[PDB]
This record gives structure tokens, C-alpha cells and sequence, in this order.
């Protein structure tokens, strides 16, 4: 074999399969070649910063990735040296994980990868009826379905979730089962296992909590079982709970607002309670406000610990959790200053109150109409203003320091008022009162008019054009964004639920086939779906 | 400064402003941030340069009209009048018509005509054209960025200010080694690995 | 290395009238050459020059701000 760092483990059998020479494969296997050797070179491993051909490091997976059905059939079925269909690579990927990995959501790729996947499954069932390859998890704990959901392999999900086998002795491998059909309408049962109730890593968890880099994150929720499942989950119990939480949050914000407005004006907190109704209701409001802040605080910590997000995607995802957490931090800092005998708690409280209303827009997510505005503001804050800040600050600081250099003892000669005044000029709310007595007036007028033209006419409209581009770029995407928000809300409601019950099964513990390869009969929590198609 | 003039301050101040603004040159070569620099360059060189003549025609025509009409008021001088009309164009006027000079109605008609022509029509025409320029190249960044990067590389190779010229990439490798004569070729060949998922 | 006029100089210092000025750099050897040169030594030198220019501007700013008023 090769013993370098790059081609390590490659032997003649891999070369013969790669060359598509069936004769050489047959002869090498006949001569005692090892059909389960691992090719673990850097060229042959999954990697980002180097080209390579990752295929799962094994001859069987090499044939499978390359669309050579005869070779995999020979390798499994030959008596000279049979292959282990459940063999695992250094990553723990099997042939199925390798097949999912090399997909890329194109037509020919989808066709042959789907075909080879089906053939591998049939061969496994016939040769090893007690073996369940799809239950095998890789080193990341992912089944091939979980891997496909993670990577955005939309075509592979479209195959797997709607898989139906019209062949006896292997129907137990099917996940879709058709119950009846009429002219345009037909009803089928879907397996539903490890869509929502898996205990390790479900499909909906993987789709919802993906890192937003997955190209088809929006379209994966349109695959029919997931779409109907989420719609029924919404209509069943989540909708009422969501409205209840929204109402409770509104009551919380009203109480916080009323309590903050009627604060006392005496110095040196804390303030003693008098035996009067006003003090009792006021301190009641204070206690409830601090309680809510503590609640959001611990929820935020639980979220960050459960997700463990990276810095680079820290704000791209988890936006709303960050803002709720920041609100709770301001509430706690207000409490600390309140009991530290400082007036400045008022300042912290004020900021929290403002955020307390603005974060109400979180609840517009999950409506087709009103959800669009929150995401539009999210994209416009994270993308456009964050980048444009440096350019505008360059202009602001350059001209501000120029002006403060020029003026000798006027209203301008201090960077604070100059920066404020020039900012007012940026938004077109300056004054331009040139009736002063400082020298170098003409130079000042040239500078200020140059700034005004550069910022108010040129830069600001550049920003506005880009923001408009962002706005219209997602105006038509409202359907997808609504769906994804709906899914995240449903999973979050299912996770916590504050009653210890998890009666969120979609349908009964029904039997699909009932005839395993062994003498048992299977029930799999099937889900009935009726669909209409007017084709032909 | 060495000629014993205060006016050095004025020159210095202008340089300082440019000294900060030219910092945007270093946003060139970032895939995200060079787009703002090139957008500003294209807008300044094309759109304002062309539109300057149209706006100056309108400004001078109405300014000379207004200076002709008014007899000894605050407007009766081209400097203040041009300044005020420019302020009117950007939406920074007053329009306080409580003065006591004759031909008030003619002044009002002229000024409102200027305001409608400049504030509503011309400025929005300008903004539409600039928006067209902005969106024309927003997608072109992937093309633009590489080119900017390329130029920088050559300059960093061109001067390099250390007398070393280690500009080669790989070894002095033999490609063929059998010319039509008995000699052998070494050509500083550079190795590249490429991937193509076709078929 | 051409010693008269290399390809990269010709593409880069073109007059902007060339129709395919951007697409010429997409041809694979040139693209890989630029990426290699960028990652190898040019990126650090560029960042260093940017830092030095920032220090220059800060010094110029501080010097100008405290000018004498006599
Ligand atoms: C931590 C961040 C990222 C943040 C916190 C504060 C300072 C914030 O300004 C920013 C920066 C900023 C400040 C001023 C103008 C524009 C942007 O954006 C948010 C943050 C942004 C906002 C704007 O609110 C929204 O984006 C609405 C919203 C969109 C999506 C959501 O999921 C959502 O639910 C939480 C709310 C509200 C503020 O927190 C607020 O109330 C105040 C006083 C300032 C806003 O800083
Ligand atoms: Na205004």
C-alpha cells in the first residue's frame, strides 16, 4: 500500500475499483486481497483546506460512491473474501453515510445515489435480515437520515421520507405505506420514527437548529411528512400555548411599565414602604418585574449551554435569545444599583424597559403577514449597518478632527458637540448659520459643505439603496421564513412545556407491515396523511 | 509654515480630512468592504460630475433672477443668494415670507419654482441614477474584489524594499526534459490540484 | 517572471477598456497564483502597511490638534 501522509492505506483493490476494472477486482479478491481495508490518507479524508476524494475509506464504499453495482454485489456475495456491509471508517461512517456524504442535490447525482442506496439496503436485508444499517450512528452520533438532514441533502430526504418498496420479503424497509387511492386523492401512512421522537437527534431538531449555512434549510421543511406534521402540531396544542405566552408577556410588560413610571423621586434608594395602597401595588410591580428578568436570565443561560453556539454564528443565529438575555442583564444591573444605594439604577431600568417593548416584535415571527418585518429588521441591522458603520465613522472622525483643528474658541472647538452637530448634518437636520466672527470662515464653509454633500447626498442614499435591496430580496421569501420560525417555535414549546408530560405523538401506535424477516410484527407510530394531486 | 503665514493651518486641515478619508483605500481587497469604496469612486466620477452642470445651470439662472429682483435686502448679493438656494436644494431652507419689499409675489413664484424644480424633481432624479449605479455593481463584487487583490500583489512584489526577489512558487521542476536537441527543460512549474464532480 | 512584460502586469495595469478585465483572472492558474501569493507573504505585509498608516494618521491628528495659537 501507500504509507505516506496523503494516500495512506490505498492498495491495489482501491485502484482497480477506481479504474472501473471488474476483472482486476475479481482477480485481486481471488488472490487474498483485504476487501475491508481503510484508506485513511489526507487525500482520502473529509477535509476543507485541501482537495480530495472522501468516499468512506473502504473498497465497498468506493464502489458505492462510484456507481458500480456489480462490484458491491461481488464484494458482499463472493465466497473468496466477503465484505462487511456494516463496516465503519475512522469517522464511523458506513457505506450509507458515505453515499449520503457524496450527494450534492443534482439530478444525475440524486438518481444514482438514490439507486445505489436502495440496492445496498436490499442486499443488506436479504443477506443479513437481522441487521439494521440505518440505525448505525457515526462518530458524530448521526444516522444517515440525520446526516442528510444536517448537510441539506434535499434530494436524499425526498427519497428517504417517501420511500416505498414494491417487492416482497423487504417491505419492512419501507417508510411510506399506501393505504388507499381514489381518482385525485390517496391516503398513505408514514413511518414517523426519528422525525420528532428519537431521544438522540431527530430530523426536526437538526433542521431547526442548523447553523444557517445549510443551503436548503428552508426547503427541507416542505417535504410532505414534515409539512403536515408541523401543521398538525401547530393546530393541535402549540397555537394556544403560544398565544397564552404572548398574552402573559404583554401583561408583564404592562406591569413593568406602570411600576417604572411611578417610581419615587427621592434620593438614595432603597425606599421604605408606607402603609398605603400605592406602595403595595408599586412594590408588587417591582417584585414581578425583577422576577421576570430573572426568569429570562436563566432561560438564556439554558439556551446557550444547550446549543453551545460559536462566535462567528453567535449573532447570525440566536438573535432573539441574545436580545432577551441583554434585557435581563439590564434588569439585574438595575437591581444591583438599586440595593447599592445609587440613583443610577434608573438609567439601567430605562434601557431594559425600552428593550422590553421592542422585543415584543419576536412574537410577530410565525405569522405570514407580520413575521416579515422582524426578520427584515434583523437582516438590516446585522448586515448593512454593521458594515457601513466603519465607513461613516471614518468620514465623521476625519471631518470632525479637521473642524476642531480649525476653530479657535467657539461653540465648535470640542469634539463632542462637533460630532453631534455633524451627525445632525448627516441626517439632514443641521442649521448652517454662517453669521459668526471666526476667521478662516471660507475654509470652514468649504469643509462643511464638502462633508454635507459627501454624507447626506452620496453616502446616505447608498445606504438606503442597499437597505432597499435587502428589503426586496426577502419580500418574496416570506413563506419559507414563516415556516422555519413556525418549526422553531413548535420545537421550543415541545421542549419545555412546564408540566412534565410529552403527549405530542401525532397518531397511534399502528402496524405498517407486521411481517418482519423474523416471526415478530412491528408497530411504528405511523402517521396517516391524505394528499390530492390533479395530474392526469 | 516657514513663510510666516497663518494660512498653513488651512492647508493642514484639508490634508487631515483626506488623511482619514483615504483610509477607505485599505477596504479595497476585502470581499465585503471594498464594494463601498468602489461604489463611492464610481458615483463621484460619473454621476455627480455629469449632474454638476445641470444643477449649476439652474442655480446660476435662478440666482441671477433673484439678485436682479431684490433691491437692498439680505438676498441682494450673489454669494448669500447662492448659499441660500443651495440650502434650498438639499431641503434646508426657511421659506419665511414675512418681509416688506416690493414684488413679493414674483419673488415667491420664483423661489417656489426653484424649490419644486430642485428639491422634488432634480434631486430625486439624481438619487434614482445613483441607486441604479449602486445596484449595478452590488453583485459584481466577486469580480471586482479579485482584481483589486491582484493589483496589490504586484505592487507588494514590485517595490518590496528588502532586495529579495523570492517571487517563485515551486521548484525548478522538469516538465519534459527532452527538447528536440539533447538539452533538458526546467521551467519553474507550479503544481495545482483540481476537482470536478462531472460524471 | 518575464523581464519585459508579464501576463499579470498586463491584466492588472490594463486601461479598464478591455471587455473581459475581470474574467481573465478567473482562469485557473492565475487564480491559484494570486491565492497562493496572498496567503503566503502578501497578506501580512498588507495588514502591516494598514497598521502603520493608522499610526501615521493618529500621530498626525494628535500633532495638528495641539497646534499653537500664537
Ligand atoms: C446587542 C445588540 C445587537 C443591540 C442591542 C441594542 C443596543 C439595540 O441596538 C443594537 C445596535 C443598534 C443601535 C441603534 C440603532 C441601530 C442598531 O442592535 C441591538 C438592539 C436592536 C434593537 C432593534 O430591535 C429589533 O431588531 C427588533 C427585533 C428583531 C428580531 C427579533 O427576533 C426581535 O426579538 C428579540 C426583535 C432594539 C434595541 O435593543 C433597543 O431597544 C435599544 C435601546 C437599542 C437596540 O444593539
Ligand atoms: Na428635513
Amino acid at each position: 500500500s501507500y504509507t505516506d501522509s496523503y494516500y495512506k492505506g490505498q492498495t491495489a483493490l482501491h485502484i482497480a475499483i477506481e479504474r472501473r476494472n471488474m476483472t482486476l477486482v475479481t482477480l485481486l479478491v481471488e488472490n487474498g486481497a483485504d476487501v475491508q481495508a481503510a484508506a485513511n490518507g489526507d487525500f482520502f479524508k473529509k477535509t476543507k483546506g485541501r482537495p480530495g476524494f472522501y468516499f468512506g475509506e473502504l473498497p465497498l464504499s468506493l464502489a458505492a460512491c462510484t456507481n458500480q453495482l456489480a462490484i458491491v454485489k461481488f464484494l458482499l456475495q463472493n465466497s473468496w473474501q466477503p465484505a462487511d456491509i456494516s463496516a465503519r471508517d475512522s469517522v464511523g461512517n458506513t457505506v450509507l453515510h458515505a453515499l449520503v456524504e457524496v450527494a450534492d442535490n443534482t439530478v444525475d447525482n440524486t438518481k444514482f445515489v438514490t439507486s445505489m442506496y436502495n440496492e445496498i439496503l436490499i442486499l443488506g436485508a436479504k443477506l443479513h435480515p437481522t441487521l439494521k444499517l440505518e440505525e448505525i450512528t457515526n462518530r458524530k452520533g448521526l444516522t444517515p437520515l440525520a446526516l442528510a438532514a444536517s448537510s441539506g441533502k434535499i434530494g436524499v430526504l425526498a427519497y428517504i421520507l417517501q420511500r416505498e418498496i414494491h417487492e416482497p420479503e423487504c417491505r419492512h424497509l419501507s417508510r411510506k405505506f399506501t393505504e388507499w387511492a381514489y381518482g385525485p386523492v390517496h391516503s398513505s401512512l408514514y413511518d414517523l420514527s426519528c422525525i420528532d421522537t428519537c431521544e438522540k437527534n431527530s430530523v426536526l431538531e437538526v433542521i431547526a437548529y442548523s447553523s444557517s449555512e445549510t443551503p436548503n434549510r428552508h426547503d427541507m421543511l416542505l417535504v410532505e411528512p414534515l409539512n403536515r406534521l408541523l401543521q398538525d402540531k401547530w393546530d393541535r396544542f402549540v397555537k394556544r400555548i403560544f398565544y397564552f405566552n404572548f398574552f402573559v408577556y404583554c401583561l408583564y410588560m404592562i406591569i413593568f411599565t406602570a411600576a417604572a413610571y411611578y417610581r419615587p423621586v427621592e434620593g438614595l434608594p432603597p425606599y421604605k414602604l408606607k402603609n398605603t395602597v400605592g406602595d403595595y401595588f408599586r412594590v408588587t410591580g417591582e417584585i414581578l418585574s425583577v422576577s421576570g428578568g430573572v426568569y429570562f436570565f436563566f432561560r438564556g443561560i439554558q439556551y446557550f449551554l444547550q446549543r453551545r453556539p460559536s462566535l462567528k454564528s453567535l449573532f447570525v443565529d440566536s438573535y432573539s435569545e441574545i436580545l432577551f438575555f441583554v434585557q435581563s442583564l439590564f434588569m439585574l444591573v438595575s437591581v444591583v444599583l438599586y440595593f447599592s444605594q445609587r440613583k443610577e439604577y434608573v438609567a439601567s431600568m430605562v434601557f431594559s424597559l425600552a428593550m422590553g417593548w421592542t422585543n415584543m416584535l419576536y412574537y410577530t415571527r410565525g405569522f405570514q403577514q407580520m413575521g416579515i418585518y422582524a426578520v427584515m429588521i434583523e437582516k438590516m441591522i446585522l448586515r448593512d449597518l454593521c458594515r457601513f458603520m466603519f465607513v461613516y465613522l471614518v468620514f465623521l472622525f476625519g471631518f470632525s478632527t479637521a473642524v476642531v483643528t480649525l476653530i479657535e474658541d467657539g461653540k465648535y472647538n470640542s469634539l463632542y458637540s462637533t460630532c453631534l452637530e455633524l451627525f445632525k448634518f448627516t441626517i439632514g437636520m443641521g442649521d448652517l448659520e454662517f453669521t459668526e466672527n471666526y476667521d478662516f470662515k471660507a475654509v470652514f464653509i468649504i469643509l462643511l459643505l464638502a462633508y454635507v454633500i459627501l454624507t447626506y447626498i452620496l453616502l446616505l442614499n447608498m445606504l438606503i439603496a442597499l437597505m432597499g435591496e435587502t428589503v426586496n430580496k426577502i419580500a418574496q421569501e416570506s413563506k419559507n421564513i414563516w415556516k422555519l420560525q413556525r418549526a422553531i417555535t413548535i420545537l421550543d414549546t415541545e421542549k419545555s412545556f412546564l408540566k412534565c408530560m410529552r403527549k405530542a405523538f401525532r397518531s397511534g401506535k399502528l402496524l405498517q407491515v407486521g411481517f418482519t424477516p423474523d416471526g415478530k410484527d412491528d408497530y411504528r407510530w405511523c402517521f396517516r396523511v391524505d394528499e390530492v394531486n390533479w395530474t392526469t
